């Protein structure tokens, strides 16, 4: 059993709210500007001074902790650099067992809501559980930092919410390290590949890892500054998290080839090169596969080849559990 992070106790909080007539406030993250930043999300700040507090309860008549499943079309980046985060969870939510360690069954805003959650992460060597009250940065009634692309849907910005928690703000989440969110998901192994020195089986490394329910996650370097701007020629964003998502081969003109999926967190701007949404070469594919495969649809997913993807890339980090 997770041990309680700071000693705050989810299910007795719940329960006394509830007997107190009253919804769960979070003196361990208030809803207050500290647990937004401290420069960027600072007291002082623009950014700080358009956000208001409100409860997803507050929001809709009918909010929803999870919709249609928890799955990685969930996980939509808001205003803030966390991108290595959310490749984490969308990665995550391909391993049904591991992503309801992370969040519990059994949370809803109807019969015994009081305005708190929680998570387990995997923190200071410890399984921990991780409470938060469901305030959330909103600007103009919509969520400012992570959203579902179901708009009811608030499981991904709570989870963001306590990852945020127990790194003392959002602004504390801006630049980091995918791997980091694996292990912090996981307690796993995080080991990462030089895409320009690939071993001669990534391709079936990647294969088995994905079958395992192994989290992966990948990235293009900014080798200059940011100087062919932050978005490549081909619409690749650099310096930024992409979940692996699936690995695929196809028949194309009678020949196999090996195909990668990976997902922009985002939830948008996605590869205009072969085997993108959009691309000629799925004219050239068995019918059928073509149907299992692609998918025409501005959703931040996409397919590149084996081949196409060692090269636009440069890191993969891969996230071995039992
Ligand atoms: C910094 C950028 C984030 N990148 C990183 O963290 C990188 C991730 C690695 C895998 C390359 N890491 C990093 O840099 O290290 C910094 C580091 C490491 C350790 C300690 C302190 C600092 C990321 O791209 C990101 O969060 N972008 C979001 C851009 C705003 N945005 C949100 N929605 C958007 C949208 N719909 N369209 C257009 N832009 C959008
Ligand atoms: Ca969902
Ligand atoms: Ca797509
Ligand atoms: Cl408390
Ligand atoms: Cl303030
Ligand atoms: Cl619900």
């Amino acid at each position: 059993n997770a041990i309680k992070y700071l000693g705050q106790d989810y299910e007795n909080l719940r329960a006394r709210c509830l007997q107190n007539g009253v919804l769960f406030q979070d003196d361990a993250f208030p809803p207050v500007s500290h647990s937004l930043g401290f420069k960027e999300l600072g007291p002082n700040s623009s950014k700080t001074y358009g956000i208001k507090w409100k409860r997803p309860t507050e929001l809709l008549s009918n909010p929803q902790f999870i919709v249609d499943g928890a799955t990685r079309t969930d996980i939509c980046q808001g205003a803030l650099g966390d991108c290595w985060l959310l490749a984490a969870i969308a990665s995550l939510t391909l391993n049904e067992t591991i992503l309801h360690r992370v969040v519990p069954y059994g949370q809803s805003f109807q019969e015994g809501y009081a305005g708190i959650f929680h998570f387990q992460l995997w923190q200071f060597g410890e399984w921990v559980d991780v409470v938060v009250d469901d305030l959330l940065p909103t600007k103009d009634g919509k969520l400012v930092f992570v959203h579902s692309a179901q708009g009811n849907e608030f499981w991904s910005a709570l989870l963001e919410k306590a990852y945020a928690k127990v790194n003392g703000s959002y602004e504390a989440l801006s630049g980091g390290c995918t791997s980091e969110a694996f292990e912090d998901f996981t307690g796993g192994v995080t080991e990462w590949y030089d895409l320009q020195k690939a071993p001669s089986d990534l391709y079936q490394i990647i294969l088995k890892a994905l079958e395992r329910g192994s989290l992966l996650g990948c990235s293009i370097n900014i080798s200059d500054i940011r100087d062919l701007e932050a978005i490549t020629f081909k619409n690749l964003v650099r310096g930024h998290a992409y979940s692996v998502t699936d690995a695929k081969q196809v028949t194309y003109q009678g020949q196999r080839v090996n195909l990668i999926r990976m997902r922009n967190p985002w939830g948008e701007v996605e590869w205009k090169g072969p085997w993108s949404d959009n691309s000629y070469e799925w004219n050239k594919v068995d019918p059928y596969e073509r149907e299992q495969l692609r998918v025409k649809m501005e959703d931040g997913e996409f397919w590149m080849s084996f081949r196409d993807f060692i090269r636009e890339f440069t890191k993969l980090e891969i996230c071995n559990l039992t």
